């Protein structure tokens, strides 16, 4: 009924690192990539950190003239997924690139843009906006520009579902290969909020920690002194393949990727439900695509996001989904380190979760310093545990109470 | 293999009406919606006209204190998810919410709101942003919003692929009916980008027409005086159902959707390629997952935006797929009267392809005036035009070469 999906390429862009092996040995390490904002004037607003991308060369990637007209989201997109794909080995030719495609998206997009030409426009009206204003802007123009820089001519799409984006865009990245439509997926997801409309709209929400005097420590999913997310910019990608298609070409492979689930709250624009029965539902759905039971779950990378409300539902999901086998399984929160990238979380965070297979640990839950009420689960608190993962769980649930689970596994 | 999906409802609002039947009237009768804009003050602007909705009433759909927090691109898409879900007889119970979801989207979002908040937060600084910001403005909260307005619990996501939004939404959204993650999906697009950074980002970009003492004859698709495309409002929705689902509770069934396409050029940033060879393989794509023949076509719904570039190469791509059929089928754009509701636009057109299986009459391509070289086609000139339609075939073709079409068929 359905051919199988593997990872056989991964990239990214994070507040711990240009790369993936960089930012995963920081992961490893507890590295937190939480700091004061540099890029902007932050004074008059209640928040002035963030998980920035540092040192980001765009011109590793492309030429100067090429980068200038697209939104920094974009940039780290394409980079993302030109580590991924260059990681994959796979070269694109005529008699593939029908069946190659592309799934990558953002939960807010160019906002830095459109805070630039909304500037010009003010001042100076309507002629002085940029002509590359609109596709170097939209989301949909990772996927865009990959696919002609990279001659993909297979399915090219891209969603936004928030801080869900990135989970649910490999997911069916998956979903198009299991049905036929493609061979090879690039999907994942990128942002860059981190700007004047990002930092003060989700202020303006008091949605963000406010921990200004030490930002390494404002992201503490699960403690009881926090005090909302941390906002964070960057971008992963995963190369999905058929599973045959990398067997005929030798691929390495990294793991398989077996269930995706999706699922609705129907509760509150931004708040999740207290037993958090959405994302359970969702995390089950995803267990019974991967034909698993709950037991045979090792390690769950969770959204895990710093705020009161989310931190706590997923514990009651979890509880609920798993009972006693809840206290056997690991479950860590990266953006502990990472903060909270958005529309990407997903994304870098399924290759936190393809990384914890193959290296057998999981990665810390920093800053878990004091437990709230409930929150007596092994949550890896403070450093990297090494143990048996056969199977990862990655979680995301977004505004609009929009939720999402991957499911990845050994591959044999 | 596959479970089959049915059109059982139907909601729009377009420059050319407050509903589908009303809008419907509008189309067969060659009437434009086209006018110099109202709302606001465009002086300034190459370009001053559009298709705008008219005599929207928000309180319709939900309160004046619910409206508020919204951008209109996020009221204009409840209000037509609404209206099809009336308009489908669907009673959403604690036994189906879960088999129930979501899957609207928009090419660009909430880009006036985004632009108030812009004016707020140079003038006055971060402080005054509203807190509704975000979650009133993001892509993926038509979807949000709704899910929690009619407590669904089914797939909830939004695609964002520009100009072709509205059709790979709705595809989409058949899919995951025909996999079994859900029995309804209410699918299609909505935009509101018919504000100063619209208008003059398309502007700057020079896509659009500037046919400003004549609204009415600016949108002219295939005609050698075309001089870019007409940029229109509002959104359009559908409620997909699994066959026997509908059955089961007697739903009124407007027609089956029996197949989705999808590709990517991988040419250019903007413009198609001269050949169309990006679409061409979309829509071979979408007739054999429908297994069906080019022959057995009778009606195609254009993308047609009247761009010079693109609606020559649709031409080309339509006489390559088609043959010496392409002389028998019709095809026309329904942009030629309503403009381009760029991630809508998917939407409300797949709606008029299946009230042109409903009425068997192909709509017009008003403005037809001079056919340019290779138009030759019976492209509906002027006006409607009675005959047999089993199988009628909707183009959406945007920027980053992203293409998507989908077929409906009469039921039985
Ligand atoms: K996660
Ligand atoms: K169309």
């Amino acid at each position: 009924s359905r051919r199988r999906v593997v990872i056989t390429g991964m990239g990214m862009l994070s507040p711990l690192g240009l790369d993936v092996p960089s930012s995963w040995e920081g992961i490893l390490a507890g590295r937190s990539g939480i700091a004061p904002i540099e890029h902007m004037d932050l004074s008059a607003y209640s928040t002035r950190f963030g998980g920035s991308v540092k040192g980001f060369n765009v011109e590793e990637y492309l030429s100067a003239k090429e980068a200038r007209k697209l939104d920094l989201f974009i940039q780290y997109g394409l980079a993302a997924s030109f580590q991924a794909v260059r990681d994959s080995g796979l070269e694109v030719t005529d008699a593939n690139r029908e069946r190659i495609g592309v799934s990558m998206g953002s939960g807010i997009g160019g906002l830095t843009n459109i805070e630039n030409n909304c500037r010009s426009l003010f001042e100076q009206g309507p002629r002085r906006i940029s002509p590359f204003f609109v596709p170097g802007s939209i989301i949909n123009m990772v996927s865009g520009f990959l696919s002609i820089h990279l001659g993909l001519q297979g399915p090219n799409y891209a969603l936004t579902t928030a801080q869900t984006t990135g989970t649910h865009s490999i997911g069916m990245a998956a979903r198009n290969i299991a049905y036929g439509e493609a061979d090879v997926m690039v999907a994942g997801g990128s942002e860059m909020a981190a700007c004047g409309l990002g930092l003060g709209g989700f202020g303006a929400a008091r949605a963000l920690s406010t921990r200004n005097d030490e930002p390494t420590r404002a992201s503490r999913p699960w403690d009881r002194d926090r005090d909302g997310f941390v906002l964070s910019d960057g971008s992963g990608a995963l190369v999905l393949e058929e599973l045959e298609h990398a067997r005929a070409r030798g691929a390495r492979i990294y793991a398989e990727l077996v269930g995706f689930g999706m699922s609705g709250d129907a509760f509150h624009m931004t708040a999740p439900p207290e037993d958090g029965a959405g994302a359970a539902r969702c995390m089950k759905n995803a267990l019974r695509d991967a034909g698993l039971d709950p037991r045979q779950v090792d390690y769950i990378n969770a959204h895990g996001t710093s705020t009161p409300a989310g931190d706590i539902a997923e514990i009651a999901a979890v509880k609920s989904v798993f009972g006693e086998h809840a206290h056997a399984l690991s479950m860590s929160s990266t953006k502990s380190m990472t903060g909270h990238l958005l529309g990407a979380a997903g994304a870098v965070e399924a290759i936190f979760s393809v990384l914890a297979l193959r290296d057998q640990v999981a990665p810390p839950t920093i800053n878990l310093d004091n437990p709230d009420e409930g929150c007596d689960l092994d949550l890896v608190a403070h450093e990297a545990k090494p143990r048996k993962i056969d199977v990862a769980l990655s979680n995301s649930f977004g505004f609009g109470g929009t939720n999402g689970t991957l499911v990845f596994r050994r591959f044999a």
